[PDB]
C-alpha cells in the first residue's frame, strides 16, 4: 500500500524535526513541504553545521518555526522527534547520553523514544562504532531508519562514490507513521504478549497499515481493561 | 558540442536558488568547466561555501565575463531584467550581462503573478530585442528541469553561433535557425553542418 | 472598505512627518501596516513609525496581505525603480508582488519634478496602470483627508474598470461619479458588485 | 635498526596530522620537521586548545597547510592519519562515536584506521575511563602507540610530577611505517592465517623491518591470486 493511507495518525500530531550537518540537509524542505499537509504543526531544531550549510532563515520558509542554538521546552512540544538527516555525531552523542547540542538533548528531553534518519557516506557507515552506536540507541527504544545503499556525489572527491542515503519523503513518512503505531502498541496496558507481537508483526509487514492496527489496538486495549 | 566551453551560472534571490545544485550536477558532465557567480540575497538564501561543494569556482560580491564562453543566469529574478533590459548593473550578476562577450541566456522564476506585469513583459521583450535569450518557464510555473535547461543552453548557443556565420545569406541563415526552432537535439548536427557551409562559401 | 493598507515610506524629509498620515488613515481603515526603505529609517526610525501603525516591515507576503499598496511620499528614484521593472529595496519589490495597482504621492522639490525622466517615469507608471496622485505647489504632498479621498477613490476606480460581467454602459455611469464624488467610492463600488453576481 | 630504514613505503604518501590540546603540542615542530624529509607532503589539523596554545599560523611555518575549525575532505585527501599529541578527550570522543571538532571527525571520515599518539601527565593516563577507550579504539581496529613513563615539568604544579610523554620524532616515525605495514598486510585479500600471523609477528619484533616485509607480502599476494 502506500504511504497517504494512515494520515489519520498524523492529523492532530505536533512533529519536530531536527537537522544535521550533512549536505543532504540542504534538500530538506522536499520532506518538509511534504509532511506539511498532514501534521498540525511542524517545527525544526538545527545544529550549528546545519546552519552553515542551510541557513535557518531559509528552512522557516518551509515550517512553522525555526529553533537556533544562539529552547528546553520543545521536546515536551513535540508529540514525535525525528532527526533527519542524521549525521554519526549525533549518532555517537545520542547513543552516549552525551548531550552538547540542542537536538541531542532533545533526545533526552522528548518523552517517548525518536526516531533518526541516518546519511553519511558508505565509509563512514562502515566503522565499527557507527554500528555499534546504530544497535544501541535500537537496544534503548529508539528507531533507526535505514538508509539506502546508492551512488550519489562525494563532496570530499568531486566523482560520484558509494553513499548511504535518505528514503524519499513517501517513505519516511511511512517511517514514522509506523514508529508512532510501534511505540503507541508496544507501550499498551491491557495486552498480553501474544496479541502485542501480533500488532508488531503486521506492522513489520505492512507499515500503510499502521493506522487500521493502531486504532484496532486500542479497541482492544478498552475491552480488556 | 558543449565539453570544450566555459559556463558561468549567475544566481539571483529566489527561493528556487536552494535546489540551484540539481542543475550543477546535471550540466557538470556536459561543460569543460563550471562557474557560478551569485547575488547577495542569493548568498543570504543558500551560502556560497555550500554552492561551491557542486562547481569549481563561486564568485561571491566580496574578468569573469571574459573567463566565461557561455553565461546563463539561473534562476533570474524579475529585478535582474529589470536591470539588464534597461542597461542598469548593480550587482556582480547584472554587471556581467554587460562584460560578457556574446549574450546571455535568462531562466526567469518568478510567481504567475508577477510574471503577468506588464514592465516584466516589456523588459523581457526589450532584452529580446537586444540579442539576449529569456527562456520561458513551465507549469509543474516553475523552472524547466536540468535536462530541457540543457537543452535550451545548447540550442541558444547554436542559434547564436548561426546567427554570426560571415559568409552566409538570409535564407540559408533562416533554414538552419528553423530547423533548430523545431529540433533543439539536433543543435550538434546543424551547427556542424553550417561551419562547412561556411568555410565552402569562404 | 475595511481592506489592509500597506503604505510605503521612501527616503523623504515629509516621512517625518508621516504618522500625520498613519493617525488620519487609522481613522478610516481597520488594519494599517508600513514598509520602509533604508533612507526613510534614516530620517525616521522604524521603532518610531511603528507607534502609529499596526507593524513596520523594515529592510534589517506583504504584497498579497494588502488589498491597497499606497506609496507616500515616493522619491523620484523609487519612481523611476517602479516604472522600469527594477526592484532593489521592498518598496519596489512589492510594487511587483502587489496583485493589482499601487497608488504612488511623489514629493520633490520643483527642480527634480521639472526633469524629462521624471515625468516620463510618471507616464510609464499611468500607462502601466498605476494611479499617481498629483503633488501641489508649495512640490508637497496634499492634506490627510485629501490623501484617503485619494486612495479611496483609486481603489474604486481599479475595482470598477475590471468588472467582468458588466458593460461599457453600467461601468462609465460607475467611473463618472465616482470623478464627482470620492466619499461615495464605499457605496459605489458595493452598488458595483451586486450588479455584478446579478449579471452572471 | 633504526628509522630511516623503511622510508620508502612513506615516499609517496600524503600524511595529516591532527593536534590536540596538550602543551607538548608547542614543540609539535620537532616532529613536522623531521616527518617533512619522509612524505610526500604534510598537511596539519588542529583544535581550538591547540590553537589557543600555539597558533596555527605557527605551525604552518613547520608544513605544507594548517586546517583549522574556522573541510570534511580531508580525511580523504590523507594516505596517513596520525594523531599526535592526543588528548584524553580525542580518545574518549573516537572511541564511542562522537565527532564534535575537525580532528574527531576526520577519524571517522578517514578510509582506513587512525594512529593516535596519547600524551597526559600519569594522573589521567591511570583513570579506568582513558584505559577502557584505548581498549576500545583497539578493538576496533585503530593503533594507539604509548606513551612513555618521564619525569616532566607539570604545568598545574610548576613542578616535575610523573608524565607520559611522546616517543622521539624517530621512534614515532617507526611507529607510523609499522602501522602502516600493520593495516597493509592485515587487508591483503589472498593470503592465509598462518601467513598474515608470519608477517604481523615480525613487524612486532622489528619495525625498521617494515618496508622489507610489506614488500614482500605484496609479492606473495600477486603470486597467489
Ligand atoms: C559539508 C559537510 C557535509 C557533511 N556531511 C556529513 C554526513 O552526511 N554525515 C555525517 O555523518 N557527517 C557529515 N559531516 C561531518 C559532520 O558535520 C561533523 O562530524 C560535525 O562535527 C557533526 O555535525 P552535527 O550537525 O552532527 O553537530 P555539530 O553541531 O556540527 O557539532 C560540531 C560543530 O558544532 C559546533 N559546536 C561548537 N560547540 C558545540 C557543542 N557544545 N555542541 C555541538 N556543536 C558545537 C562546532 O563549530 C562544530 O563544527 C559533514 C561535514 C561537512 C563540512
Ligand atoms: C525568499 C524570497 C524569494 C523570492 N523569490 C523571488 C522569485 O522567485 N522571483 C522574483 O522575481 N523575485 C523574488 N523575490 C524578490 C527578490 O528577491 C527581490 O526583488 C530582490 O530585490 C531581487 O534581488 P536579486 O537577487 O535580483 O539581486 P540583488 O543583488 O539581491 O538585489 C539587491 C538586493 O541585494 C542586497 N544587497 C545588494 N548589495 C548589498 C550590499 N552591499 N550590502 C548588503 N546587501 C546588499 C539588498 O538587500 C537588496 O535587496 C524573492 C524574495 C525573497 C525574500
Ligand atoms: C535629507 C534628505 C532629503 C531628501 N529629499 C528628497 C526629496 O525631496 N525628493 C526625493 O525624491 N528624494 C529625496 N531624498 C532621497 C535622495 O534624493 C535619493 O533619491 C535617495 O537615494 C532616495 O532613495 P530612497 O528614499 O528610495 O531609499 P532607498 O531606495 O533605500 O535608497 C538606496 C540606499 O541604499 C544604499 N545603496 C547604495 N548602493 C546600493 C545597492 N546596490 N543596493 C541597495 N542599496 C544601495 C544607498 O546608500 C541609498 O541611500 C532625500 C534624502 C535625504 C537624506
Ligand atoms: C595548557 C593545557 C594543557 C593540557 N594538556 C593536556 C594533555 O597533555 N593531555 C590531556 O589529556 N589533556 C590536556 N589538557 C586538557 C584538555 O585540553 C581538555 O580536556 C580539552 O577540553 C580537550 O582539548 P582537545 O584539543 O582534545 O579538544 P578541544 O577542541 O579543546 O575541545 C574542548 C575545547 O574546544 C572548544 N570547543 C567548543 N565547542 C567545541 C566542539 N563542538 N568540539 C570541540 N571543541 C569545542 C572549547 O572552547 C573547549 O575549551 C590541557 C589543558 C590545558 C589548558
Amino acid at each position: 500500500g502506500g504511504g497517504s493511507m494512515s494520515i489519520s495518525i498524523l492529523k492532530d500530531k505536533k512533529l519536530l524535526i531536527g537537522i544535521c550537518g550533512s549536505i543532504s540537509s540542504v534538500g530538506i524542505s522536499s520532506y518538509l513541504l511534504y509532511f506539511k499537509s498532514f501534521f498540525k504543526e511542524i517545527r525544526v531544531v538545527m545544529t550549528k553545521t546545519a546552519e552553515d550549510l542551510i541557513p535557518a532563515h531559509t528552512v522557516s520558509y518551509f515550517c512553522d518555526h525555526v529553533y537556533s542554538e544562539h529552547h528546553v521546552e520543545i521536546g515536551r512540544w513535540a508529540d514525535i522527534y525525528c532527526i533527519i538527516p542524521a549525521t554519526a555525531n549525533i549518532l555517537g552523542q545520542t547513543a552516549n547520553g552525551v548531550a552538547m547540542n540542542l537536538v541531542a538533548t532533545t533526545v533526552l528531553a522528548h518523552p517517548h523514544n525518536t526516531i533518526f534518519f541516518p546519511n553519511m557516506n558508505d565509509l563512514m557507515w562502515n566503522k565499527t562504532v557507527v554500528s555499534r552506536n546504530i544497535e544501541q540507541l535500537r537496544k534503548d527504544g529508539h528507531i533507526v531508519i535505514e538508509p539506502v545503499e546508492i551512488m550519489a556525489f562525494e563532496i570530499a572527491t568531486g566523482t560520484r562514490k558509494p553513499n548511504r542515503g535518505l528514503i524519499t519523503p513517501d517513505k519516511a513518512l511511512l517511517a514514522i507513521e509506523q514508529g508512532f503505531a510501534f511505540y503507541e502498541i508496544l507501550h499498551l496496558p491491557n495486552l498480553n504478549e501474544e496479541q502485542r507481537n501480533a500488532f508488531i508483526q503486521s506492522l513489520k509487514d505492512d507499515p500503510s497499515q499502521s493506522a487500521n492496527l493502531l486504532a484496532e489496538a486500542k479497541k482492544l486495549n478498552d475491552a480488556q481493561a
